[PDB]
């Protein structure tokens, strides 16, 4: 008979609890009422199964030897071109990605483990398009290209950019047309700070756990005062930027 196997990306697998003669498991699943099925030269559930979807549609998915890893595939009728393939990592992040005719890639939705999104889309042959980060309370909204997302907050004559560079550095930066704020970026703190008149006025971190946090300084613009506050709402990026 067989026995059930949890994987990523919230699906099951069945594998036989034995082997055949080819020394092969056999593998099924049911995913969003789809079924598929493979057979595989491990035990544990990993490999390959497919089938079709209602409209013809060729389905693969592939279980990493580990079963670290899913990957979730749509092609064309025929299996020759993608249509769309969600990958979920060991970390229970996920990459989702439609495929143009060409089998291009023209959208990215990264659901990272914490539930933050970057979502990708209109993506072109060279690699740009819209870009959108999701966090927890407020959006933020702007552009990608090949070198990186940069997403863009206004606020007066203001202008916050965070960057996320094609290898995943975060680098921020804030230009003022009217020169009265400034700011410095500490990438190993992921910290920026803003000055007005040679004075330092807030820190603004941009955590590992994909917050914002704002802290204001003394009047004496060098020691920090009071407490880091979490960002909760675009409205209050603004009002750091003021």
């Amino acid at each position: 008979n067989s026995v059930s196997v949890d994987l990523p990306g919230s699906m099951k697998v069945l594998v036989s609890k034995s082997s055949n003669a080819d020394g092969k498991y056999d593998l099924i699943a049911t995913v969003d009422a789809l079924e598929l099925s493979g057979t595989s030269d491990k035990n544990n559930g990993s490999g390959v199964l497919e089938g079709v979807k209602a409209d013809a549609s060729k389905v693969k998915l592939t279980i990493s030897d580990d079963l670290g890893q899913t990957t979730l595939e749509v092609f064309k009728s025929d299996g020759s071109t993608l249509v769309s393939k969600k990958v979920t990592s060991k970390d229970k992040s996920s990459t989702e990605e439609k495929f143009n005719e060409k089998g291009e890639v023209s959208e990215k939705i990264i659901t990272r483990a914490d539930g933050t999104r970057l979502e990708y889309t209109g993506i072109k042959s060279d690699g740009s398009g819209k870009a959108k980060e999701v966090l927890k309370g407020y959006v933020l909204e702007g552009t990608l290209t090949a070198e990186k997302t940069t997403l863009v907050v206004k606020e007066g004559t203001v202008t916050l950019s965070k960057n996320i560079s094609k290898s995943g550095a975060v680098s921020v930066e804030l230009n003022d047309t009217d020169t009265k704020k400034t700011a410095a970026w500490n990438s190993g703190t992921s910290t920026l700070t803003i000055t007005v008149n040679s004075k330092k006025t807030k820190d603004l971190v941009f955590t590992s756990s994909n917050t914002i946090t704002v802290q204001q300084y003394d009047s004496n613009g060098t020691s920090l005062e009071g407490s880091a506050v979490e960002i909760t709402k675009l409205d209050e990026i603004k009002n750091a930027l003021k």
